[PDB]
């Protein structure tokens, strides 16, 4: 079977790397705001 350990240690970070990103997505949002999505249109 081959325990799995990475499986659970990699839950572990997904916990942490997510947090960080969250933290970091607040600013990004911003950022979108000064390019803003225009394309042409018919």
């Amino acid at each position: 079977g081959k325990i799995p350990v990475k499986a659970i240690k990699q839950a572990g970070k997904v916990i942490g790397k997510g947090l960080r990103a969250i933290n970091i997505a607040g600013t990004t949002h911003d950022v979108v705001s000064f390019f803003r999505p225009k394309k042409k249109k018919h």
